[PDB]
């Protein structure tokens, strides 16, 4: 039947989309491998997620709950796979969350079935995003999201003026997800990440008051309330995190210390620009600087550019594999996902040899002067 | 003579962009076909708006009067031909209203050889655009439309601030327009649109006062003055119409209701993105909603994202013809004309089957559980 | 597992071959539309004729029996389908048969699970290709073929020279086939074809004798049958001639067998002369009058079709072919061809139109000063249209 | 109307692609330089020599004569145009003359409304082709070209035996065209090209004589004619040698007559030898001397151009052939070249150019170890200079 | 200035397009691996080879020696990296030899700066082509390669016949080459490679005996050589042969030398067939015996490889060939292919999967019938397995 043929075009029309071979881009600045494709696009979602497949309730075979963005996902590496906890943002203008894994972490990324589950806390919340996924030492995965509430303080008319708190969840299987209370905080939190490890016997988290980028120890994660705050990663005038700036994945422990990933912002006239930095903090003190490479980590390029929310790179997730190799999932312009691969070797030598910024175009200039002495005296 | 051959080629090249065949995106939602091609842009326009043709005053042969964009079209079908009545913006950044005709509907749109010659009202106005085209039952084709002029109380300096009417005009050829006085009324109003049939004898409007879409009725359309205001579609906080929404085109009449065509802003970091969206309204009562589909029925996709405004979508046109076939007139980022083609069966099903939106993310998340519960089962 | 996940990609990418929609191209001659893609090409065999799927036997995952063309099908409509009986050729250079079904006559055509088991005739043959399937008002759905054999009476080292039979073997489920005796004949044959309709109560076959090279063979024979199943042929008529400077002025052969309409039987055949590349096939067209099939009433000068773009280009480039294809109730004609021996396209027009062009296509008045008249007339006319 | 949009796009479309702007390729030898586009093809017919523009008597708008191929076209500069004698190959396998012309030589060439009306000479041929045209002193504009004619002295069934002639047809308009009676000679001749200058007070003839085959034939060799109005051939010398293992040893021939330079004549010819996919065309150049016409001073080594890219597919793949060219005042020269038969491409270069490629271009030493000395001098040169 | 800056951008365009990346096909059997671009083509010719550098000399920067082809290359592994001996066939159309060399066997191949210097023989050659490497136990590397001369016992006007001898020269450092007696023989030889072991304590050549036109050549012979300085063909033994209706049908010859494997020789060769557009060549593999080299013990049906894309187009189309690949300690293999004498590309693979290849492709049962029932065993496994 033309109905039924349909189907089976659409069905083996997606499977050929999901089992893409995934190309790196040659072209590079040897620091991060970019691919050619996407990891993860709403044309990824299954087809039985977007159309009543039964002809006698969709005779025209259309889709009854569109797709619009899978974007900003957390990662975990998990039972041997390459797991992203994608941010799924539906037609509707909701986002929910779903996990989605990979053989190999760069292609053949598919959906569970299923998204997620996630119950409310006492308060219920309007959007769920940006989830970040910490495997803490007290055998729990905790997933540390956005939850957006309208302000009720606005006034009438202003259905745009809204809240936000951290959501605190926690799985040992990524289906039955626990929901603990919202952070407590007298400061807004947003950008809120679970420290993998006890500090002085306490959970730590990394936070973003609305400084920078903040540290705060937390008793009791079921009943977590920030205290004493301390920054760690300062906003600085005329650098790629001016306006704002906050913590992606939780970050990576190697000899050489925490290696982190962020995000910065800063307002251009085409609205705000979004772009990934790095930067590291001492294993004695994790609290403490020991790598401020200058400037941006990735920025958008070509394809990733353009999108609902243009001019933006962001990541909450990654994996590094025990033979330091490390994925980079990051979104592009609030629309899709995207894999960038180095490895930690790499991440680290990055870290420590780019200059640190010295805040000034005479500083940059000198800089620059110095390398390309050595260069030419080199290339003599 | 190398002039003359080069207005040849002029006129050649545009007879073969104008007559290019059009064809569908065969991947699609079912719900809507997408085209290859725009319909209308600014190269569009005739050779002989933009170019000087005479050597003797345009020797070098260059256009004396730019043409930058085709956008915001209204439309009507019109003697056996597929009409929009597009909004032409100059490089001198004014629009003005210019007749388009194709045959079939999807391709081979010219303009008449001459645009559109719009009266006045007593007060001149600086910009016209949007118009809307409705064949009213009193046997006049009405063109409703945005008449924009400088905010006289504005500060010294600001060139900015402005005003809008809602202009009123009306023809029985498209080529000789009446201009009835400007829409009186207490709240600034936009996206005015005229209702085909009278109700309570009297004219209905479609209103955007500056709560939603709003319905308004008018004894005189030649003293047009807004009384009472009722709201007929309303903003809502997280959805795809949360700071603005306007009507379209004048809605379609079904056996099942009125089908309307709109528009629905949100605000990003990127600016302001406008996205289409369909409601239904009883026959028995114009101001009631029978169908509200939850998100949007179509968003920038590819090249539409980027224009002079990108991350818009924007239609106040469509036509539906006596077999059900509906042709939807869109401008992508304001500088482009685009057609979607459906049915009128496909549109009603999309309406009414289409889940209606819970507000939350856990509510979208029950609903797409509950369709990939049936579908699993079906697969099975 | 890595070779599990292997296994799905081929049969994803498979799907995804064979479900592809084709689009037609929009540039034309109004005689004919041609399509973007392929109806079948060797890639279109399942994955699972050339692949062992089997992880302990075939470990890397590697093709076994590699498959090289897909070519000049046979055509017919079956319970609602549109079906080829395509010659496929394997890697190994042997061709054998096998249907094809597509919903719509353009587009997924898939193979069906087994290929063709044709029994031998008494004499083995070595390969055999190009069937023409007749649906008979006998009942039966006959396949005429050619089977081809060593020349045993060869120089020694000539592994080359060949002699070839036209095979008839007849089914009614295209599955079960029966393999009737070869044709007997005095000069070797090829391109015979079945005739639907008994003429003087007997079977008739197009013919093309030749007596290796085509030598004396004038071109496209009749010839009538008694006896489907002892077929001799006896006395044969030449229908459609070979000309010096024609398309066909080496050799020409029928395709399918010919098309039944009110203004007389259409035919597609194919036309070969020699050039500097070797040979060149292109497809042509002709009539023949209803009451009587041996007399051509229509003769439209030149190629009906020749290769375009991607057809130039393959095994044996230069070669257009054609041995069926369908024309459905309404009048619409699906054209299965192969190009340059190498794959299947599909071609549509309406059996109006074809009967248009044959009739009011010049004929060929055989020289230069005779086409540039023809054209001057038809130029002459639409320059007096257009002014 | 459905048919006049159908019409107005035809003829739209057409005019789009016959004012299409030819770009250079930029990537090149120096000696030459290729373009994006061919200058014709089939497409670039009039759409009112191939339809039917009535719909009354074509209602479904398809061609009546379809066009094959624009290829081996002689060349003039003409009253202010550059302009191609296009040999136009119909659908229907003949060939006829057609002028077409352009105001700048690599683009917007369009075919004159009529093509060519060239009478026949006592014996009728049934195809003419490849024409020479000659701008000679004697104020005539010849076209001398090959008139094909069955072998009537053929075995039965050989229908593609065939005798040529040189035709000889002179004109002041390039539309009313007087035919000259057949050249004589006791050797079969094609690519007999006129010399523009008389020499000893006589008409030249660049000529190539065969037996058939080639045979004895040695090259492309020079004959005087007393009388053009009754040219035949007495003695005849050869100019241009046929040599084992160069690109000119099975077959060799003039292809437009000689640009005139202070150096010499310039010459472009067409060289072919034999491979396994058939003969291969290329073409070379060589110079002859003002003082003596006969007397060869330049040999450039090897092939001049070859098929590149897509011109190296076609009806006949893997051929280049000139009969046309153009040099300017200026020095500007526009060379006419077609591809595999198929269509007609340009290439510029200059005088300057051409001379220097003819001079210093290492001639042929005829050998591996010859060709190899010749390359290690101008390594071992140019490794000196990098240093 | 401006000539110095067109200097500039031919060498620095000629270093792109040395050091582009090569990246493999993701579309294949499982068998080989193809990659997006050709290892060689005649634009990876030094520029210093093409053009004189020296404005004094070449004002206009044009190419003095035109490079048409890198086609049919000998392969080695030499201290680390890897080396196709290539035959580079310029405009002149002589070819010669050339080392190219690479780090990493499927790009970044840069020809050394000079070409091969080949001594001659007593007797000149004319064409030298299609040199075979073999590193002997004896210690020095050989090239066997073909020494074409024009047949002075030819009809007058015959250009083109021509007689081959197999050329011997050795060397140790592919520098410096010495050429040994031509190999003395009974049969025309050619496609005669050296195998890389004494057998018997002699020299064992492959063989390609043909009297001319293969005639009654068999296939692939064997040949024992006492020396190699001397060398003479005695008794040959035919290990190869040709069948109707194969890929081998008309010619084949071995490629490079064989690989030797722990389950025996594996042989790269090509197999020749006619077909309306000439001679179509395409690649084969056999094996044979440890014990007995003489003895096949693997003959998978059908073509290895055969043109695909790209690879179906050139000077002489419809063809790959093979004399060169590279089989390094991990058992990675390089498989140095031309295609259509125009180009070189590589495929790769492993030992154990051509092995594999060898071992498990159906032999050829030589008809249709066999095929069918071949690949019907195939389809009722898979089928079984896929439930
Ligand atoms: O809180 P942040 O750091 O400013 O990030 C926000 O903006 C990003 C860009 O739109 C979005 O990608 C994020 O989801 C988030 O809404
Ligand atoms: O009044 P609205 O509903 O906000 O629409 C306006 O903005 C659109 C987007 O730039 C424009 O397309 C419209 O022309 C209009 O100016
Ligand atoms: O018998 P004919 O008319 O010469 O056709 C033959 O040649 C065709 C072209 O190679 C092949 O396509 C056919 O299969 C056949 O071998
Ligand atoms: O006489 P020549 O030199 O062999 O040239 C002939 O062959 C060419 C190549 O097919 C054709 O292009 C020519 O028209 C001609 O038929
Ligand atoms: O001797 P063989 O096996 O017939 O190979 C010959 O033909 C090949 C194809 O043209 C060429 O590639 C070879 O160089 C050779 O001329």
């Amino acid at each position: 039947s033309l109905f039924n043929d349909k189907v089976a075009k659409l069905l083996a029309g997606h499977e050929a989309l999901l089992m893409r071979k995934n190309e790196p881009v040659e072209e590079g600045n040897g620091v991060i491998t970019r691919y050619r494709y996407p990891v993860l696009t709403a044309a990824h979602t299954p087809v039985f997620w977007r159309y009543d497949l039964n002809e006698e309730t969709n005779p025209f075979l259309m889709e009854r709950i569109g797709m619009n963005a899978t974007l900003n996902a957390g990662a975990i590496k998990w039972d041997g796979k390459y797991l992203m906890l994608v941010r799924v943002e539906g037609a509707d203008r909701k986002s929910f969350f779903a996990v989605a894994e990979s053989p190999n972490g760069i292609d053949n990324f598919r959906f569970w079935e299923y998204p997620v589950t996630l119950p409310e806390d006492v308060v219920p919340a309007t959007n769920v995003y940006d989830m970040r996924l910490t495997a803490h030492e007290d055998g729990w995965i905790y997933g540390i999201f956005c939850a957006e509430r309208h302000d009720d303080n606005a006034p009438i008319g202003d259905l745009s003026s809204a809240t936000a708190t951290a959501g605190i969840a926690r799985t040992k299987d990524l289906k039955n997800w626990e929901r603990l209370p919202d952070l407590k905080t007298k400061s807004q939190q947003r950008n809120v990440v679970l420290h993998p490890e006890f500090v002085d016997g306490k959970y730590a988290l990394y936070t973003r008051p609305q400084g920078g980028i903040g540290w705060a120890l937390i008793d009791d994660i079921t009943h977590a309330e920030v205290g004493e705050e301390k920054i760690i990663d300062k906003r600085y005038y005329h650098t790629i995190k001016e306006v704002k700036n906050g913590e992606g994945p939780h970050p990576i422990k190697t000899p050489q210390g925490w290696l982190h990933l962020a995000h910065g912002v800063r307002n251009c006239a085409a609205g705000l620009r979004y772009v990934l930095y790095m930067y590291m903090t001492s294993l004695d003190d994790p609290t403490r600087l020991i790598a401020s490479p200058a400037g941006y980590f990735m920025a958008p390029v070509g394809e990733e550019r353009i999108g609902d929310v243009s001019n933006v790179l962001f990541s909450n997730g990654w994996i590094a594999d025990d033979d330091g190799k490390v994925f980079i999932y990051y979104a592009s312009s609030d629309t899709r996902m995207h894999v960038a691969t180095s490895t930690i070797e790499r991440l680290v030598d990055y870290c420590l040899h780019t200059p640190q910024d010295g805040f000034s175009s005479s500083a940059s200039v000198e800089i620059l002067k110095n390398l390309i002495e050595r260069n030419l005296r080199l290339m003599k």
